[PDB]
């Protein structure tokens, strides 16, 4: 079935672009924190990862399953997404990079070194 | 400008947002059970501000709008405020179009049947 292999070729061609640019991202500083807000709709919370590369590069990663029947007309939605962000400051070592995922929107609060510790024993 | 800082920050905003305001949201459209189906990554919107029109039987149009709490200091501004995607349809949907759909975890899914009848006491 060449038409099968074909469809696939066209899929990752069409989804290709969006796995590149997506997700759109906002970043700003408030309360002494570096906040990161990204439209990442329809993902499993457990299939979303992120880390800081040497104090300076936040890497966000997400994978999902996309399986739909026949007569595929449009296949834009990304399956794999990998966003690399340059951080304006150096993250507080022993970081507490918290994150909330609701309404498809991923929010990531990042402790700028020298602000707020928490929780002892 | 006259305060180059002002226009700078402004220029790189609706233009970079604008960048995404084109290619957004990503849409999948397929066909099963006689239902033209559309799935879209439309995260972080208030559902009372999500409308899908169908232009002259042929055009599916997804439209959305939100506001963004942009305090300061800004560094990245990619997230679109006004979304409007135009999708041409593989068929001529009846003007009786009973478009339904749901919005969960950022995903909007809409369904178009083929075809449909209409009520009694209107006209």
């Amino acid at each position: 079935y060449l038409g099968k292999e074909l469809q696939k070729r066209s899929e990752e061609l069409s989804r290709g672009f969006y796995e590149l640019v997506y997700p759109p991202v906002d970043m700003y500083e408030e309360g002494g924190y570096l906040v990161v807000v990204a439209d990442l709709a329809g993902f499993n919370k457990e299939k979303i990862k992120a880390r800081v590369s040497g104090q300076n590069e936040l890497i966000i990663e997400a994978e999902r399953e996309i399986t739909e029947p026949g007569v595929k007309y449009l296949t834009q939605r990304p399956k794999y997404v990998r966003k690399v962000i340059r951080l304006p400051y150096n993250v507080a070592k022993d970081a507490e990079i918290s994150g909330k995922y609701e309404n498809g929107v991923l929010t990531i609060r990042i402790p700028i070194a020298g602000t707020s510790v928490f929780k002892f024993e």
